[PDB]
């Protein structure tokens, strides 16, 4: 078991010339842009046929296989998304029948140009929650009680109409890879801080309260005042009601995930809970006896188309980005649970369109935008779910209770609604054990989930995640930005070279520092290089060069006065003690001190280290060679290049060899991008490995 | 030359047992605390002296050598700074004494607190218009020579708010915050504020009427203001801001050419600014041409002021702005100076003294400045040793302040804007810097063209900001999608490179090597994963999958007695299998993810040989697969998740996989993550690749 090697030494120039290199043409952007415009015949078949996926997993459907589960699938989510609409559009404040279609709408076109086949397509509380907020903000920002709620409403349509164009346009673009710019502490901290938005959003209808439509910052204080400052008003039966319903529902889902093999089905506790609650509301008459809020009477049928509002679309442009970006990707984080679980392609940008499309559509008859909730995907999955027939059949199953049995939900109180949601919401609330998890594992991405929880709770749901990916971005910096920049050593009188201060009987070859910096140099890192470098070799490299130019010109000066004379052997000194007299260079004369030594008019070569004569004193160094382990360093920018090309002249101008290695090929092609290399930076101090380097220097040592 | 070596193969858990490592205490947070909280006499000697450098400089003051040349810097600075502090008054829209109250506390201050020996202190172009555009801010967001007298109210609290946060900061140790700004961010950000100083200077050079227009966009609003109404434009003012602005120019390229040759430089700014007020004056230009003049201003000093928090209310944002900005340019017209005169520079210490500064400037009515670098090289050109040159700039603006300021009066605000206008050249010409970045690095170029258009649409303090965030998201693009390879070895040694780049290439079979060259983290991990399948081949998941659903097949067949088990092989009584397969439901198909247990079996199963009664699953060639993660300088833990999960389903199908060329720190942090466990052990961890290479050949054969 040896690692035995003899090969000869290597500089990277040495090994392109020993190993001829395999030519590789250029990547061109013209070329690039030239299969752009293919043209070809299967190339447009390909395309049509992934901008329009039913054309491609309809025909390959296995009935046999798959159509009674997609079927069963396709009622449990159906009867699920009804409710869910509903509650989602008392969290909008509109009228609950555009929570139906809302769950209608995306379903339909999703269908057609989705690529999902496991996600349910409709609204969840977040995304409800947004699109309120932003619905508030026009209302109030619109130039000037069934007229608040209309104007509510055109507002929401508007909003999603404007999410859904947004959505579309950056499918269009290709730019489905948004997604990898939210981690997973940024998504964490910010859907643990919105499930206490919602459940927050949802005390008005437990105790049956009027709060204020409040907007961003701190609008759930601004509304948590709100419901508690009147919390004398509270309605009793609603409460019970809620909270019965609460118990129940947490205890059969409990039941549910305990027991899911005995099961055939999933218990669908929801839908039990809401015909027991419409029940005992309709036969007891709660709305007279109790003053309970009930759903109401919803008009049977759809809406007429709708034009967006240009004045709305003008003030909810940021809302309206968020809303895209949100609901992206909390499609996309679901659909991507069950790509993975069942095995098939999830394409990112058709997502986008597919989704835009779906809003568009859905805010133009008049609804609110949503593109899938874990909840309702989790139960259409659970019940067979296969293909997007389960979504076409819970979407037809909405457009039964828009248009027959609608008038059934009328009794159903509001306060069973909020504690569905509030069911629901537990799993995003349980991740606040995540705190003390990242805490132990990474700082950086603890301080993520911190940040992004306290962003969405004091700031909003858009403003807060906008901050939050911003500081996610700055932790990036963070981690890079005081790195453990180490002296190497040699460990094993081999080609092992490990941190000088870690393993006992080391050994540093005579005059050879070698430094590692390992994490890419670039603007925020470059000075603090410069600083750990300047502290590893044990002097400045200029303040060196500036000394010696100093001594030169005080050399010269008592030369060519005689004082002293010039010989083959070297400085004769007939007087001594000479008069101690700096020249006190002037701020436009300083300058001359950086330019590099040269001496070559001098007959004989000057030793720096030695004794200078004539009372003159330079500090010596030991160092003649300097090696940087750049093998970690991963990238370099202009104000890292610039900075390293600085050191890196200082130290050749007090004559110290410098090395760099490590470094992969691409590395240095990119570095001739830059110029860095010139006279006296040279593509010769490129070297393979640290041993390469230190043997070539003992060899020219020797 | 020979590279000769022969040591063991060194796993990195081997090295570290076969080496005593030295055991090295870390520093923890608390321990850092007590030696903080150290109260040593010394050290308070220390941060005294630290905070009050003035106790240091002043006591080594070499009289023979400074004093004459910082009296002369002085002189010149504090002319300059008369003029510079009127301009940049002008750019407030307040009167232009208070231009000179700017110009005389800030100095005043930081020769005490100020840690620099060379910069002159007081406002600068970008600055004063970053706090006009607060002040017109602040007034219109107030609940309800009185416009003068409001403005400059505002201006002072803008300035004590700034100066507080400045303190703050240097008080938190928060001096490194320059790091956060690139140079082509600053690049970008400096040449479009310059551009908005000359949008800004337009209603001065012609003589109009421009509203205070606010941001996004002001600098168009502003420029439609001036051309609409260029029709009213004072010919006397536009010749003279023309004739001032040409010759200046002139003088100064002579200053920085015959530089070495001349004893001082030629000071054009006071010159110019004598003769213009002498015509001016002679040929009473404000009533000859109605030329627009700089005044009256009251011969003194103006009573302390309380700042107003309603103003501190409405414009903190831009307060923020303007502290980060003063910091930033102080700092690095400083840092020339350091750097040029080997001396240290405290970031923190410059905070306070720029804090304290600004703060006795917006108490005394002035407005927030920290150092214009035209008037600084205008100090350190002339002779500047030490800040007694500032102390001397200051004693010439208060003598401007209390006697002669009277002098200033017929001297019209175009020759100011033409002075304005002729320091912008520098920043101007820093146009040519998108070419240069084109060719070096586009991602800077990026940065560069992007703060520009942030900068003059949203304005100087909001494109800032959004500069900063674009800059940090570059970082990001860089890394997004790392160029990863397959490496091979070229040579029959130790040498191992990308697999496409070399001929004579040499990849041992059975064993792929994998590099990713950047950090991975949550913008890439899903790219690496998506590389390393396409570069071994297959996927592992899926692999496992098919080798579970084989599995199952076999055990159904075997239960019902068709297959009989033997310790030879799989023989099949019956080979009558018929087409069936499971259909697990959704609750059931994550079975197949589960590790192959054969033990039940008495003969191990060769996954990749054929199977009984025509079971198919797909074989794969790959046994040992190397990841090279020298490049990978960290991780995080949405990485450490990918990756954990990448190497369980690898060893699940049986690869072995092999983590090369990290550091001990790496595999530190690592076990922080809990990334080890029963299935993936640290006895993956190798020293080098051809380490990994050779235990794979060894394991092999």
């Amino acid at each position: 078991n040896q690692y035995i090697v003899a090969r000869p030494v290597y500089s990277t120039n040495a090994f392109e010339e020993n190993h001829k290199k395999t030519g590789r043409h250029h990547k061109t952007f013209l070329d690039h842009l030239k299969v752009c415009c293919s043209c070809s015949p299967q190339k447009a078949k390909r395309i049509v046929l992934s901008l329009f996926p039913i054309a491609s997993w309809l025909p390959a459907y296995r009935l046999k296989e798959w159509l009674l589960s997609d079927i069963v699938s396709g009622i449990s989510t159906g009867i699920v998304a009804v409710l869910q609409g509903l509650a989602f559009a008392l969290l909008v404040d509109i009228p609950p029948v555009y929570g139906l279609y809302a769950s209608f709408f995306p379903a339909i076109i999703y269908l057609f140009f989705g690529t999902s086949r496991h996600i349910s397509v409709g609204p969840f509380p977040i995304l409800s929650m947004m699109v309120g907020l932003a619905v508030s903000g026009a209302v109030s920002k619109a130039v000037p009680l069934l007229d608040d709620e209309r104007v509510r409403v055109a507002a929401a349509a508007s909003v999603t109409v404007l999410s859904g164009i947004i959505q579309l346009a950056f499918g269009i673009l290709r730019i489905g890879f948004v997604v990898i710019y939210l981690s997973e502490s940024l998504i964490s901290g910010f859907t643990t801080a919105a499930a206490v938005h919602v459940l927050v959003s949802q005390l008005k209808f437990i105790f049956q309260l009027t709060v204020p439509s409040h907007t961003d910052p701190v609008s759930i204080f601004k509304v948590l005042y709100s419901v508690f400052s009147q919390i004398e008003k509270t309605n009793i039966a609603d409460l019970v009601t809620a909270l019965i319903v609460l118990l129940v529902v947490s205890i059969v889902k409990e039941i549910n995930q305990r027991f899911k093999d005995k099961l055939p089905v999933p218990i669908p506790i929801e839908f039990i809970m809401t015909v027991i609650a419409a029940g005992v509301s309709y036969g007891c008459d709660f709305k007279n006896r109790f003053k309970v809020a009930v759903v109401g009477d919803m008009n049977p049928g759809f809406q007429p188309p709708i034009t967006p509002d240009v004045e709305t679309f003008q003030n909810t442009v940021g809302d309206c980005f968020g809303i895209a970006m949100v609901a992206f990707a909390v499609a996309f984080s679901v659909a991507s649970v069950y790509s993975l679980k069942y095995d098939y392609p999830l394409d990112g940008n058709q997502e986008l369109i597919a989704l835009g499309l779906g809003n568009i559509v859905c805010g133009v008859f008049r609804g609110f935008a949503g593109s899938t909730a874990l909840s309702r995907s989790a139960v259409q999955e659970s019940t067979g779910g296969k293909t997007q027939i389960a979504g076409l059949i819970g979407a037809i199953i909405v457009l039964i209770v828009v248009l027959a049995i609608g008038f059934l939900l009328a009794p159903l109180q509001k306060s069973v609604l909020a504690a569905l949601a509030l069911g629901n919401l537990k799993g995003m609330l349980m991740q606040f054990a995540e705190i003390g998890r990242l805490w132990r594992k990474d700082k950086y991405d603890c301080l993520i989930w911190i940040m992004t929880f306290i962003f969405t709770i004091v700031l909003g749901l858009g403003l807060g995640l906008a901050a939050s990916v911003a500081f996610q971005l700055l932790t990036i910096v963070f981690r890079t930005q005081f790195p453990k920049c180490s002296t190497l050593a040699n460990i094993g009188r081999t080609n092992i070279y490990k941190n000088k201060k870690d393993y006992y009987d080391m050994y540093e070859p005579e005059g050879v520092k070698i430094f590692r910096c390992p994490s890419p140099i670039y603007f925020a890192n470059i000075g603090f290089f410069r600083r750990k470098l300047i502290d590893a070799v044990g002097f400045s490299p200029l303040r060196i060069l500036r000394k010696r130019n100093k001594a030169l010109r005080k050399i010269r000066k008592l030369q060519k006065q005689g004082l002293l004379q010039v010989t083959p052997k070297g400085f004769i000194c007939t007087v001594d003690t000479i008069k101690d007299s700096d020249e006190e260079l002037d701020n436009n004369q300083i300058e001359v001190l950086d330019q590099p030594i040269n001496t070559t008019d001098l007959p004989f070569h000057i030793d720096w280290n030695d004794d200078l004569p004539l009372n003159i004193e330079v500090p010596k160094i030991s160092l003649h060679s300097l090696i940087l382990d750049f093998s970690a360093v991963s990238f370099l920018d202009v104000s890292s290049v610039r900075g390293l090309k600085s050191i890196l002249q200082e130290f050749i101008r007090i004559k110290v060899d410098v090395y760099i290695v490590g470094t992969d090929d691409d590395f240095i092609e990119k570095l001739n991008r830059y110029e860095f290399f010139d006279g006296e930076v040279k593509s010769s101090i490129f070297f393979l490995t640290i041993h390469d380097a230190v043997l070539h220097i003992l060899m020219k040592k020797d």
